[PDB]
DNA sequence: GAATAAGGGCGC
DNA sequence: GCGCCCTTATTC
């Protein structure tokens, strides 16, 4: 199904100044919802947001980021079961790409005048698939050689439908007349407004790193004294900070949530925070294995 | 909206 | 790798 249908009428709700005009409207029955009032214009949705997702620590965003991500499963799902490569397929596609690869969306202007290339800008050229592995090997942002992988079995099938079309790039969509055009970087963020609206493309990037960083950090494994510990948060960020195609600094300070590391300075990993219960793991659906452990990690903030 | 057809993701 | 069952398109 798609969001608004799952999401699925009309002091709080009038300071939102939802316009008279819009129609089938409907409105969070909750203060705490991100996701406060949508509807439709005499046209297309149209959305008010909590203003605190529009100041929140990044544990508090993230936590809520992986409440938004089974209902973008249930959404991208959906639209990659149609037939041929329709727009909402090719975007779900390039949505799953953001999510497990934790890839930049770019934009046209941006790539013309750098010749550098993200998500949406990406040509034929950059990719290899060899079963169900898919490779990604690019000039990202600022210059730096970036390297992507994924081994997701629908990711490895349609990949190989885009590179069966005309290059020489490789996001387009056919009509089911036969016509084929680009999925430009403003179509991805529409759709994008319309599955995690108010997160952004950004947020797989910050949620992706800190989980990227968490299963690193559990996979090494915790030690016995603190200074070897940073040695090892060391190795971390230059890992995610390689993936992300940033310098160490930025990644320590703008992407990777603290909280993974202080967890880890008190010998704790995402294996500490598995579910415990039948039901703590039903509240984990549409999260992977680690993506759920994560949460709960995060969660243990909140808890103190 | 319901009945119909058939492509195709993902649980198994 | 099979195949249930969710998807869009078509017709009423
Ligand atoms: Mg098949």
């Amino acid at each position: 199904p798609s969001r608004t249908e799952l999401l699925a009428r009309r002091a709080r709700i009038a300071r939102l100044a939802v316009p008279p005009a819009y129609q089938d409207v409907y409105v969070s029955p909750d203060a705490e919802n991100e996701l406060q009032a949508f509807g439709r214009d005499a046209a297309r949705l149209q959305y008010r947001y909590h203003p605190d997702f529009v100041a929140l620590k990044k544990w508090q965003r993230l936590t809520r980021f992986a409440g938004a991500l089974p209902t973008l499963k249930v959404a991208t799902t959906a639209d990659l079961r149609a037939s041929g490569l329709p727009p909402r397929k090719v975007m779900a596609l390039m949505t799953r790409l953001l999510h497990v690869a934790r890839f930049r969306v770019g934009s046209d202007i941006y790539a013309r005048q750098h010749k550098t290339y993200g998500l949406s800008t990406l040509r034929q050229r950059h990719v290899v698939v060899d079963g169900n592995t898919v490779t990604f090997r690019f000039k990202g942002k600022h210059g730096v050689s970036q390297h992507k992988a994924t081994s997701d079995r629908t990711l490895a099938a349609n990949m190989q439908k885009l590179l069966d079309l005309p290059g020489p790039w490789l996001f387009q969509t056919v009509d089911a007349g036969g016509e084929r055009r680009r999925i430009h970087s403003t179509e991805l963020n529409a759709y994008l407004r319309e599955v995690i609206g108010p997160f952004t493309a950004k947020d797989f990037r910050t949620w992706g790193g800190t989980l990227l960083a968490a299963e690193y950090l559990a996979q090494q494994g915790t030690e016995s004294s603190e200074r070897q510990a940073k040695k090892v948060l060391v190795d971390c960020v230059k890992f995610v900070a390689d993936d992300l195609g940033n310098t160490p600094a930025v990644t320590r300070g703008s992407y990777i949530c603290p909280v993974i590391f202080d967890r880890y300075l008190d010998g704790k990993v995402l294996d500490d925070y598995e579910p415990r219960t039948e039901r703590q793991e039903a509240e984990l659906e549409g999260l992977t294995r680690s993506e759920g452990a994560l949460k709960r990690m995060l969660e243990s903030e909140r808890t103190l």
